[PDB]
């Protein structure tokens, strides 16, 4: 009852983020995706189509010049004076994909530009108008009109000394297997906030099904805390953990509930509230009964205190503002001893100078008392902007007070959509540490994917695939729902026939698995028909990457990987003329939601290396998981598994050593060739050790460890994540081709240095690694489960000590991973 009103709030919030955005601005509203910038630290060939040329014009353009002179570059190639046409009309688009080239962008800075050069594959694009450029997503008049669904006393708190109580009465709808496994049950009530309990936890007493009522547990017990109204925080939350003893032929949790102990609108819980636990999916229902006064109590934030503190200050230099340099200068606030927390918050109004501190700052703080807010917040609102990853930590679980969150959402906007589509998935998750449904944080989201075509598509994928957490399941319901109602029509559409289309596919991949043996690619072509009559009746735009437009399933290059888990190679007809043809992986029975997060810190040790200006030539692909245990993967062409080279050369010769050189010197014959590929397999070989021992994938053999032709070296099967006990090995035939001869070179030194450089950049790195995999601990991926998994990866990235002893640290794991032939090397 005030649920509905929560939720009717939100919406009237939501018609008013839609106001800002209206369907005329092409900036918000452009009707196509963005050719993804990654901001990078020479020249390069680019073909471009002009509509009435029969040839595409081909010319050197410096990759540090913008879209905008690139497009007239092109304009000056068929104009000799171009005053007698709007090049604000013309804009790039990448031919084969529906997504433009951004204009006051370098064209080196563009994804699809870096990754043609990697492959030295033809950069093709093509010149067109915004008039001829497909709009089919852009959003409507119709849609900016069209409203928002989803899918009297006061006694202020500080004040109420009325110790806070309830009393557990019920639950209701058991299921008969309950009914027979457990006698007796009991509920375990827990008071937290900032993520920590405030008191030790109360057990109800331990009761069976009530009289004539098997679907019923009545306790009707009164539980007390130690703890007075204006004691709670306004983020207060009631987690009541059921469990039952097992019938005989530890007690088990059954389901946990939670129940903010203030409201929306700061009001606190009083009268009779409910609350659904989820088991399959069946819905039992538990009654709390709160105190009624005839007085409503609500939260009061305290008088504000308008002190600026600076100017004049003790400066004193003992060395303790070398300690409290020290501790600025720490690797994060992991590992900090209450002893260092005790002396930066005294010295708090000194650090004012180094603003991504603060997160320090506050887990350092004695306590969120009443009291002590005001002068938390008088700090914070004189407190410098911080930069957005610094911010990220303030939207953990360990900071839950409302105006620290929606203060690190305010230097968020700072960030570019092409840095914040990459952080998504963890921007979902903290949606679970938002006790109230509308919040700064879910408008900062909305907002964005409003304004940016590629948000939207990847907080809808990541949203649907948080829908499945029995917990959170209704918080996400409304998130999704406000997202696919502010999206348009045109979204809408586009998303309806890309669920259709994994469905479609994740069938055929089940029927696939079912068949035996033989007749497994008659199933495959016959299951594939339905898929080929989805085409028939729709253009589908392919999910891993929307830029693509299928309009046609090609069954003869559409096939089956042999695998336990027979993955399809689905291969479909680019409904551009101008695209080549495309190729995924749909993968049924695993869940794929770990192997994306292996990506997405591989790919982000990628953009800390290029901010430096260090290239390792890294193999970067995708992976999307469409529902539970199933997605589509990007399949890297002209690849092999290590083990697949290894036994084509068994057949031929018996050299450990030449095997990798020989499959690369196959497909880069010239000497120029063969040597621009082992450099490739260097400089990759190199980050894939980094990020092998960082993350601790321990796991990696023939079969994890893949190939390009192009020399290139990169990871398939991240099953072993953040492993626990040599973490990487380099084979001899790998040496091989990082010397090119069985002696050693200066190109092992290039490895060695590569290494080495690439892992201090990560180590300078060590608080965005930690906050990242913190925030997706409440994801339930198996591995990273507690703020211990991350002490792993610290402990990896080894933060105490200088650049100079870290080198000697990681040459001394290279020198390891050689094993034996290691004697053949001087270090
Ligand atoms: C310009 S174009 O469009 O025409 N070329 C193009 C474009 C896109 C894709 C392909 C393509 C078709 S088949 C393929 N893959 C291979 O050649 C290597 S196999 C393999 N590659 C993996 N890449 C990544 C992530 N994962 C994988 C994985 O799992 N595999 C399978 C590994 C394996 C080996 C042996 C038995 C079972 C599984 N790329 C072409």
């Amino acid at each position: 009852a005030v649920q509905n009103d929560e939720v009717a709030a939100f919406c009237q919030s939501i018609m008013k983020l839609k106001t800002k955005f209206p369907y005329t601005d092409h900036c918000t509203n452009p009707g196509y995706l963005l050719s993804p910038v990654t901001v990078q630290r020479a020249s390069v060939k680019v073909s471009i189509e002009i509509e009435g040329l029969q040839l595409p014009v081909t010319f050197t353009c410096d990759v540090s010049s913008t879209v905008e002179i690139i497009i007239m570059q092109a304009l000056c190639w068929v104009h000799d004076d171009l005053n007698q046409v709007d090049v604000g009309s013309y804009i790039l688009k990448v031919c084969g994909q529906e997504e433009v080239l951004q204009n006051n962008h370098c064209l080196g800075s563009h994804e699809h530009i870096q990754n043609c050069r990697k492959w030295d594959t033809e950069i093709k694009l093509q010149l067109l108008t915004l008039s001829a450029m497909c709009q089919n997503l852009a959003r409507t008049a119709e849609d900016d009109e069209a409203p928002v669904d989803l899918n009297r006393n006061i006694k202020e708190a500080w004040t109420a000394t009325e110790q806070l109580q309830f009393t557990v009465y019920a639950a209701h709808g058991i299921s008969s297997n309950w009914v027979s496994n457990y006698e007796k049950y009991y509920l375990i009530c827990s008071l937290s906030h900032n993520g920590k309990d405030l008191f030790k936890p109360i057990q109800s007493k331990k009761v069976g099904t009530y009289k004539n009522a098997a679907y019923l547990i009545k306790w009707d017990e009164l539980i007390i805390f130690p703890i007075q109204i204006s004691q709670l925080p306004l983020e207060s939350v009631l987690h009541l953990t059921l469990f039952g003893v097992l019938n005989q032929s530890g007690p088990e949790a059954l389901g946990k509930v939670s129940l903010t102990l203030f409201d929306f609108k700061r009001f606190l819980t009083c009268g009779t509230k409910l609350a659904y636990l989820w088991t399959v999916m069946e819905r039992i229902v538990l009654q709390v009964d709160f105190p009624s006064p005839a007085f409503d109590i609500i939260y009061t934030s305290p008088q504000i205190d308008r002190n600026i503190i600076q100017d004049k200050l003790e400066t004193l230099e003992s060395d303790i503002k070398g300690k409290l340099l020290d501790i600025i200068h720490r690797d994060s606030s992991f590992g900090l001893s209450k002893e260092d927390k005790v002396f930066l918050w005294e010295n708090r109004y000194y650090c004012l100078k180094h603003p991504n501190c603060l997160p320090k700052i506050l887990a350092s703080a004695p306590n969120w008392k009443w009291a002590n807010l005001a002068k938390t917040y008088s700090l914070l609102h004189q407190w410098p902007p911080l930069c957005p990853l610094a911010a990220l930590e303030l939207l953990d679980a360990k900071f839950a007070d409302q105006e620290v969150r929606s203060l690190a959402v305010s230097w968020m906007e700072a960030i570019s959509d092409d840095e914040l589509a990459d952080l998504l998935p963890q921007f979902v998750q903290a949606l679970k540490y938002e006790i109230y449904l509308n919040s700064s944080l879910v408008r900062f989201l909305l907002s964005r994917a409003l304004g940016n075509i590629q948000i939207a598509h990847s907080l809808y994928w990541l949203l649907k695939d948080a829908l499945h957490d029995t917990h959170f399941g209704s918080r996400y319901e409304h998130v999704l729902g406000a997202l696919l109602s502010v999206g348009g029509k045109g979204l809408r559409e586009e998303l309806s026939k890309q669920m259709k289309l994994v469905q479609l596919l994740g069938g055929v991949a089940e029927k696939v698995r079912q068949a035996s043996g033989s007749t497994r690619q008659v199933v495959l072509q016959k299951s594939m028909e339905r898929v080929q009559s989805f085409f028939l009746r729709n253009k589908c735009r392919l999910p891993l990457k929307p830029s693509l437009v299928a309009k046609e399933l090609n069954i003869k290059s559409c096939s089956f990987f042999s695998s336990n888990a027979m993955p399809l190679k689905v291969t479909m007809v680019n409904a551009d003329p101008l695209g080549e043809e495309i190729n995924v992986m749909f993968k049924v029975g695993e869940d794929l939601r770990q192997d994306m997060l292996a990506l997405q810190m591989i790919k982000i040790m990628d953009k800390i290396w290029l901010k430096e200006g260090l290239d390792l030539r890294m193999v970067i692909f995708r992976c999307l998981s469409t529902g539970r245990d199933r997605g589509m993967v990007e399949l890297v062409p002209a690849s092999d598994t290590l083990r697949k080279i290894q036994v084509e050369y068994g057949v031929t010769g018996s050299f450990k050593d030449k095997p990798l050189a020989e499959w690369l010197r196959k497909y880069n014959p010239s000497e120029e060739e063969y040597e621009k590929a082992s450099e490739n397999f260097i400089y990759s070989c190199a980050g894939c050790c980094v990020a092998t021992y960082v993350l601790g994938i321990c796991d990696r053999h023939n079969d994890n460890i893949m190939l390009r032709s192009t020399g290139h070296m990169f990871h398939i099967d991240f099953g072993k994540f953040l492993g626990h006990a040599a973490p990487f090995v380099l084979t001899s035939d790998m040496a091989y081709v990082i010397n090119g001869g069985e002696k050693p070179t200066i190109r092992f030194q290039l490895f060695v240095d590569l290494c080495c450089q690439a892992y201090n950049l990560i180590r300078k790195q060590t608080n965005l690694f930690l906050n990242l995999l913190s925030l997706m601990i409440p994801s339930g991926l198996p591995e990273l489960t507690s703020i211990q998994d991350l002490k792993y990866v610290r402990d990896a990235l080894q933060p105490q000590t200088t650049d100079a002893e870290a080198t000697i640290f990681f040459t001394r794991l290279i020198e390891s991973s050689l094993g034996s032939i290691a004697t053949k090397f001087n270090f």
